[PDB]
């Protein structure tokens, strides 16, 4: 509850809306009078909620003709398979590497696996589309996505949280879809967590572009709901800031003698609290190892 984060479901602004869970939402953009968009994949286990909350804004389901996708990550695309049934006209917008993601088994398999883990007891899921079979069409880096006439917006590369990642900015709203490329913003203490899973320097160079953006008014990352005021004009500063803050404290253990596996419960301790109803314990623990290996390779002797 703060003045400068929405976080409840229902409309956010004038053309948005947040469907579903806060910490794994679904962004609903009206396009026209007959014409909507969706932003982020969400988490296959919510496929009945987040269909029940559109269908209160959409009375034609058919009216939903794009969706966007940030990055391949399992929370981000869950729920494509078992909706796409339910949106003929709808069409999904992803990165290239986010759409070889949907046509490799393994990757697939992945995927699957992790969201089956979110399954409540005796919960079933709807008819699914085939992975390699969704309405997809790939965009790349700098295209102008035409969705409606006072919706336009830009295909950012924003790679380093995951070799595929894109983020989407509305320049008439300085409205940003940023995904995870910022992190986790910690909702008690007001930062954001850095989320290195891929590659730490691309995770810097595209937070240093995204700061060159014209100064944000929303900023919208994969979790946690909408950011605004200084924390939307801020973001791309401050997680690169905390990113660096990180990689001090990671020098500063190792230097004495401590394991990454130290400082990893330490993270997973402090951090995973947050995204353990959508985000199996061990894999947040193992996240933070990773995200740590990855910077001591990146800076280290
Ligand atoms: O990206 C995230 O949302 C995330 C955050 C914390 C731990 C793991 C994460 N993860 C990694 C791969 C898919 C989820
Ligand atoms: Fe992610
Ligand atoms: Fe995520």
């Amino acid at each position: 509850g703060h003045m400068l984060r929405l976080s409840a479901p229902g409309q956010l602004d004038d053309d948005l809306c947040l469907l579903g869970d806060v910490q794994v939402p679904v962004f609903l953009l009206r396009l026209g009078e007959a014409s909507w968009a969706l932003v982020e994949g969400g988490i296959s286990r919510d496929a009945e909620l987040v269909w029940a909350d559109l269908c209160r804004w959409v009375a034609d389901p058919s009216q939903v003709h794009y969706w966007l996708i940030t990055h391949k990550h399992y929370d981000h695309c869950g729920l494509l398979p078992y909706l796409c049934p339910r949106l003929p006209n709808v069409q999904v917008l992803a990165s290239e590497r986010t759409c070889q993601a949907w046509k490799s088994e393994s990757a697939v398999r992945v995927v699957e696996r992790l969201n089956r883990q979110l399954l409540r007891a005796e919960q079933r899921l709807p008819e699914a589309c085939a992975w390699d079979a969704l309405p997809v069409r790939a965009v790349a880096d700098g295209e102008w996505l035409e969705l409606g006439p006072r919706h336009r917006l830009q295909v950012i590369e924003a790679h380093g949280h995951s070799d595929d990642h894109v983020v989407f900015y509305d320049v008439r709203r300085r409205r940003l879809f940023c995904g995870d490329a910022l992190g986790e913003f910690d909702e008690a203490e007001g930062v954001w967590r850095p989320l290195v899973f891929d590659d730490m320097e691309a995770y810097l160079e595209s937070l240093e572009r995204l700061q060159r953006l014209p100064t944000l008014l929303q900023l919208i990352p994969g979790h946690g709901g909408l950011l605004r005021g200084r924390l939307a004009a801020d973001g791309a500063e401050s997680a690169y800031t905390e990113c660096l803050r990180l990689c001090r404290r990671l020098l500063w253990r190792q230097s004495m003698g401590e394991s990454l596996d130290e400082l990893s419960e330490e993270l997973h301790r402090a951090w995973g609290g947050q995204s353990v109803d959508f985000l199996p314990g061990e894999l947040h623990l193992g996240s933070m190892r990773r995200m740590l290996e990855i910077l001591s390779r990146q800076a280290l002797p």
